[PDB]
């Protein structure tokens, strides 16, 4: 539902800051068109979690020479992305074991 | 931290569940099992997941003949992990595009 939705567009989010600092048209765009044109991400939805994301430093946000307002990803916000890679990767496997397919 | 640890354990759950009913000991020990030793499960912390699943009709329990207290993946649990997986898969499809390794 909602829940699940916010928890995939975090997660989207902060995969196109990995790959590169980014502006709200750029990112909403460049989302529409990796996903086949299937997700079109609402502006104020992003503004929701991007006020989460630098309350708790996970990504903060520049003026990039009107100019376009843009948003990085922090160092915290990379290491975060490291231990949450390492260990959903862990949760996959034991998910492979369970399910023996 | 602690949000993340609690979105992971609630995917094991399900997983586990979606396998089998299947009673707390039982869970904790085979998710050990599987997770090659590494994830021991908190009796206390899979209670707080459990009250919540069972509010939201996602896992129900009873009794199997003392009696152990089985838990079951419900119906509509059942269709919010097909749901899930559909979704998830596409997130990882918009990520691999974005990554292009």
């Amino acid at each position: 539902p909602k829940e699940m939705l916010r928890a995939q567009t975090n997660v989207i989010l902060l995969n196109v800051l990995k790959q590169g600092d980014n502006y709200v048209y750029g990112i909403i765009k460049q989302v529409k068109e990796a996903s086949n044109g299937e997700m079109e991400l609402n502006e104020a939805t992003l503004y929701t979690i991007f006020k989460r994301l630098e309350k708790d430093g996970i990504i903060s946000s520049y003026w990039g020479d009107g100019r376009r307002k843009y948003y990085r990803l922090t160092e915290i916000g990379h290491e975060n992305m490291r231990l949450a890679f390492e260990s959903w990767s862990r949760v996959d496997k034991i998910i492979e074991n369970l399910e023996a397919n």
